[PDB]
């Protein structure tokens, strides 16, 4: 008996091209990376969304200038929100760190991405109960 529940919003949140990981930043819980690379393999290139009910919960996606960012969020939460956060820091990452993820390799500009969403996902929501 193990159950935790309390304030639902986006925890699990990384940028990557297809199938390359450029810059990752979850919180600290479990081992998301495992059934995000699989569907990442899944998801193609082409720009299309759609949302993956996976584990309980569910995986939006949003491809765009051939960058997949997916977001682990919990089935209550509500999708206009989801899609809302991703878009905001999709926009941020495609405006700054485009080009970049383009050309750049992976895993290089990971360190400041990594503090950006970080502010984005505490600010988003106030999980931690901050304010």
């Amino acid at each position: 008996g193990s159950s935790g529940s309390s304030g639902m919003a986006i925890l699990f949140a990384v940028v990557a091209r297809g199938t390359t990981i450029l810059a990752k930043h979850a919180w600290c819980g479990g081992n998301f990376l495992e059934v995000t690379e699989q569907i990442l393999a899944k998801i193609p290139s082409e720009n299309n969304k759609l949302t993956y009910s996976h584990g309980n919960y569910l995986f939006h996606y949003i491809c765009q200038d051939r960058i997949v960012y997916l977001c682990i969020t919990d089935d209550d939460f509500e999708r206009s929100r989801a899609f809302n956060f991703l878009n905001e820091i999709k926009k941020r990452f495609q405006t700054t760190y485009g080009s970049r993820a383009q050309t750049a390799p992976p895993y290089a500009m990971n360190s400041e991405f990594s503090s950006v969403l970080a502010a984005q996902l505490k600010h988003h929501s106030s999980g931690p109960s901050s304010g």
